[PDB]
């Protein structure tokens, strides 16, 4: 407890592309780079040589691997992936020393699934069974690797980003000091399907938004490693861009660019992070009436885009409206690190050693403070 020095920088990926961990799966152990997902339930690797991919899971040559007889499909808006259900020996080789049995949805058909370009060829999906396809019943790797070892259930997230590669650690089973500033912060996991949280309070810039309890986490907030963006419900988005704009009332920018529609510009090392506010958000905290805030900065909302062609110091607004509740993506985690205490239904939030910042500003993690009424910022059916 305490130290994983082994661990320690574990994750890699390029900006916009996610981060990834290297994973080994099946015997002889194949090596395969897994996106961490916080926001799903499912070990779903490539199996088939689909272009877009460095390599994929060749369940022939595996000597562990058992079929379960069961396909499984997950479609949604943009598309699609489908496959195979089977289990087999896994491990994380800069992880513990450890190898589990557990399940690998492998995948034999996908539409936007993958991206090109990228270095990943799966999905770690880190969530709860409630939400695993095609149901609760299959399994989580985390339960698994819990469930067969004497690994801690708890892992935490550094998301370190860019200001194009990324990096971080996943520590499986426990918390590097070394990793954080300050204090750690508990929010309690309001439902073990996502990692779900409840917001309780919003400001920009030290202004409260005022909008009622409810909004904030409608029809859920979640802490999600495979979402980019800050997503914000609608309302909660639209009073936010209201406020952002007249924080940033000194330059002007088209109304396109407030929408992620648009990109903005400015020359090399001459951005004005000063004239963007900062954003709080006010978690419930673990005693009633309890509350602590985490605090974001520009750096981590303008999320710097080199793939433009077009143009030879552009950005990229990443906070966008969403009709799925608050998504705390990328945006967020990349401030701060973040202990997903799954044995005590809690998840910790601290300023991250490697989070970017200037010399005027610092992501900040500060409590506590009082708020009542936070069981009414939930949302039910
Ligand atoms: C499985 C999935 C997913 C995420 C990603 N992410 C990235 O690629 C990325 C990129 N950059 C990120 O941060 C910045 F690096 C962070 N995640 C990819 C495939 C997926 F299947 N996981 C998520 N947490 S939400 C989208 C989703 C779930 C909902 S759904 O089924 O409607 C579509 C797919």
């Amino acid at each position: 407890r305490g130290s994983f020095v082994e661990m320690v920088d574990n994750l890699r990926g390029k900006s916009g592309q996610g981060y990834y961990v290297e994973m080994t799966v099946g015997s002889p152990p194949q090596t395969l780079n897994i996106l961490v997902d916080t926001g799903s339930s499912n070990f779903a690797v490539g199996a088939a040589p689909h272009p877009f991919l460095h390599r994929y899971y060749q369940r022939q040559l595996s000597s562990t691997y058992r079929d379960l007889r069961k396909g499984v499909y997950v479609p949604y808006t943009q598309g699609k992936w489908e496959g195979e259900l089977g289990t087999d020996l896994v491990s994380i080789p800069h992880g513990p020393n450890v190898t589990v049995r557990a399940n690998i949805a492998a995948i034999t058909e996908s539409d936007k699934f993958f991206i090109n370009g990228s270095n990943w060829e799966g999905i770690l999906g880190l969530a709860y069974a409630e939400i695993a396809r095609p149901d609760d019943s299959l399994e989580p790797f985390f339960d698994s690797l819990v469930k067969q070892t004497h690994v801690p259930n708890l892992f935490s997230l550094q998301l370190c980003g860019a200001g194009a590669s990324v990096g971080g650690s996943m520590i499986i089973g426990g918390i590097d000091h070394s990793l954080y500033t300050g204090s750690l912060w508990y929010t309690p996991i309001r439902r073990e399907w996502y990692y779900e949280v409840i917001i309780v309070r919003v400001e920009i810039n030290g202004q409260d938004l005022k909008m009622d309890c409810k909004e904030y986490n409608y029809d859920k907030s979640i802490v999600d490693s495979g979402t980019t963006n800050l997503r914000l419900p609608k309302k909660v988005f639209e009073a936010a861009v209201k406020s952002i704009k007249a924080a940033s009332s000194t330059e002007k920018f088209p109304d396109g660019f407030w929408l992620g529609e648009q990109l903005v510009c400015w020359q090399a090392g001459t951005t004005p992070w000063n004239i963007f506010p900062v954003i709080s958000l006010y978690l419930m905290g673990e005693v009633t009436n309890q509350s602590f805030r985490i605090t974001i900065l520009p750096q981590q909302y303008l999320r710097p885009v080199e793939d433009v062609a077009t143009s030879q110091d552009c950005y990229k607004f990443a906070i966008s409206q969403s009709s799925t509740g608050t998504v705390m993506g990328a945006v967020i985690m990349e401030g701060f690190y973040v202990v997903f205490d799954r044995a005590r239904k809690r998840i910790g939030f601290a300023v991250s050693a490697c989070h970017v910042h200037d010399e005027f500003r610092t992501a900040a993690v500060e409590g506590p403070f009082v708020t009542l009424d936070m069981e009414d910022c939930g949302y039910n059916i």
